DNA sequence: TATACAATGTATCTTGTTTG
DNA sequence: ACAAACAAGATACATTGTAT
């Protein structure tokens, strides 16, 4: 799940929702709504996936 | 722009906004604003790149 | 026909505050 | 005071219905 997936990778690169959230150009909370399943298709999905080193598809449909 | 690239890459596929909206899993209306600059980052962007047989970056930055 | 316009609803974003 | 969450008010995008 896109929340499990973004959380697990974030922890992995060893970042925190605020730092990730700078990399993504977004905010902590925005990164939070995401990770806590409060959003599904955020505007920065593309830019999130690139901060995470994965693909917008893997992110979406775990692949 | 993305509105621009969506138009052409659909124009050359013989799909109408409506039957493109059909593959993309969306309305014609939704395909119209995008192509017509009414929306920047559509949420069906992943499936779109997939109906236009391109990559989300190409669509996005045209690069 | 095929595309566009318009309003209303809903997702997501923002900023402020909050609890661990 | 550090890090993750809650919550109201704002905009961007979607949906529906209609019209060029």
């Amino acid at each position: 799940s896109i929340s499990s997936r973004v959380k697990s990778k974030r922890i992995q690169l060893g970042l925190n929702q605020a730092e990730l959230a700078q990399k993504v150009g977004t905010t902590q909370q925005s990164i939070e709504q995401l990770e806590n399943g409060k959003t599904k298709r955020p505007r920065f999905l593309p830019e999130l996936a690139s901060a995470l080193g994965v693909s917008v598809d893997w992110l979406l449909n775990g692949t």
